This record gives C-alpha cells, sequence and structure tokens, in this order.
C-alpha cells in the first residue's frame, strides 16, 4: 500500500475491509456540528521526561520512535480514562501549501498534520492496544505556512540523512513539547488509524490551534522520498488519507 494512483486510499479496502467501517479516520470537522463538552476533564500533556530514540524513513512517513517501555511521556485527561503512552509521532503533508492534512476544519486542508501516537497502559503492550476500541490516543495537530517553528528544526535537520525508504537516524534528546501550539483547546471523536490496517482504536483529540511552520520547514519534507536508495525516485508528498464518512459520530468541543 501507498498514496500513488494504484495503492492508494481507493484501493486500501481490498485488503483492509475496515477501510469502509463505521469509525475510519480522518474526518471533516464541521465546526457548526461540533458541540462543547463540559463534562470533558482538562488534557494532560505530560512530555518532560520524554525519551526519543531514532528516527525513520519507512517509506510512507518519517517516524520518530520513543522509548515507551515506562511512564515516560504520557497524554492523559480531556476525554481519556487512564494513562496513554507516547510511542512515536510522524506528519503528513502536501506537495502545495493548500493540502496535506487529514483532518479537515469546515473542509479547509491545512499544510500538513503532526500525529502523536499513544497507547493506553492498561493493554501492557502496543501490540495488545490496538486489539481494544480505546486502546489508542491520538493527538493531532494542525501545521500552517508562516512563521518558523523552531522545535521543528532538529527534525528538519536529521532528514537529509533518511531519505530513503528504509533508513533510519539516532535521534536522542528530542523533546517533543516544542511540537505543541499554545492552546489546548481541541476536538474529540472515535476513529481509527488513518493508514493499514486502519484499526478501529483511536480515541482522536486534534487541537483547534495549528502550529506555524516556515515555507523551507515544509519543503525539506518534500524533498524526502518514498522510493528505496538506488531505485527512481518518488517524492515523498501528498502522504495523506483525505476524510472518511462520519456515519454515527459526534465530535465534542473541549472549548
Ligand atoms: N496516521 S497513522 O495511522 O497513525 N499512521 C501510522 O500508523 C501508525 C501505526 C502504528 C504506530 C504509529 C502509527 N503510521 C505512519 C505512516 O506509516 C505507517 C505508520
Ligand atoms: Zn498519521
Amino acid at each position: 500500500w501507498g498514496y500513488g494512483k494504484h495503492n492508494g486510499p481507493e484501493h486500501w479496502h481490498k485488503d483492509f475491509p475496515i477501510a469502509k467501517g463505521e469509525r475510519q479516520s480522518p474526518v471533516d470537522i464541521d465546526t457548526h456540528t461540533a458541540k462543547y463538552d463540559p463534562s470533558l476533564k482538562p488534557l494532560s500533556v505530560s512530555y518532560d521526561q520524554a525519551t526519543s530514540l531514532r528516527i525513520l524513513n519507512n517509506g510512507h512517513a518519517f517516524n520518530v520512535e520513543f522509548d515507551d517501555s515506562q511512564d515516560k511521556a504520557v497524554l492523559k485527561g480531556g476525554p481519556l480514562d487512564g494513562t496513554y503512552r507516547l510511542i512515536q509521532f510522524h506528519f503528513h503533508w502536501g506537495s502545495l501549501d493548500g493540502q496535506g492534512s487529514e483532518h479537515t476544519v469546515d473542509k479547509k486542508k491545512y499544510a500538513a498534520e503532526l500525529h502523536l501516537v499513544h497507547w493506553n497502559t492498561k493493554y501492557g503492550d502496543f501490540g495488545k492496544a490496538v486489539q481494544q476500541p480505546d486502546g489508542l490516543a491520538v493527538l493531532g495537530i494542525f501545521l500552517k505556512v508562516g512563521s518558523a517553528k523552531p522545535g521543528l528544526q532538529k527534525v528538519v535537520d536529521v532528514l537529509d540523512s533518511i531519505k530513503t525508504k528504509g533508513k533510519s537516524a539516532d535521534f536522542t534528546n528530542f523533546d517533543p513539547r516544542g511540537l505543541l501550539p499554545e492552546s489546548l483547546d481541541y476536538w474529540t471523536y472515535p476513529g481509527s488509524l488513518t493508514t493499514p490496517p486502519l484499526l478501529e482504536c483511536v480515541t482522536w483529540i486534534v487541537l483547534k490551534e495549528p502550529i506555524s511552520v516556515s515555507s523551507e520547514q515544509v519543503l525539506k519534507f518534500r524533498k524526502l522520498n518514498f522510493n528505496g536508495e538506488g531505485e527512481p525516485e518518488e517524492l515523498m508528498v501528498d502522504n495523506w488519507r483525505p476524510a472518511q464518512p462520519l456515519k454515527n459520530r459526534q465530535i465534542k468541543a473541549s472549548f
């Protein structure tokens, strides 16, 4: 699977029939249908002891991986019951600034979207968590093009070294706190992974406030390759799934 005409989102349902499921992601967030929910508790992003390990081009995106052997970087609160450990983050982005995000807001597409993936520690390990309807929590953050995001620059700086599928590099001592906007105001809804196997295990928490990144930063994302070394170059761009049917779901606002 991939993002091209012959292996892209329109084809995924043949190997992963859940692609046409009842709680697929992403979705369009219609701000006039989302309802404030005063029962939501404050979101707690606890990343002070985060332990990043490595950055990997997996042919679909680049992934910054963390040590999730212990409660070191966790998400709690909000719509969540319990504790969810950060395992990795990645981005989706476009070929041009007017597309790239997976979620949309009143049909607006942002230039890119950051996903911080967390699993529910009550299930012991990630593999067990993704067999549960509350196994994962993904914090989604939109990127727009404006001023540079200083906290993103160390990421941008290493991409030269993982240009092709299968390449990795040490990426210790990275602080993901530097990727957040000021506000933790969010929308939440039950959904899925947005990549095969498209498992319907995720509590989505999508921040309302985008972060700004510079044109130079996003241009460096677009120099990555989907292909492996020595293979013909296919630029890693437009690695986003479009909005899926909302079906019988409710999107709730924390604000
Ligand atoms: N939006 S997402 O489904 O989280 N994307 C991904 O799914 C996962 C699956 C497991 C752990 C973290 C993320 N990625 C990024 C692209 O390469 C495939 C893996
Ligand atoms: Zn993602």
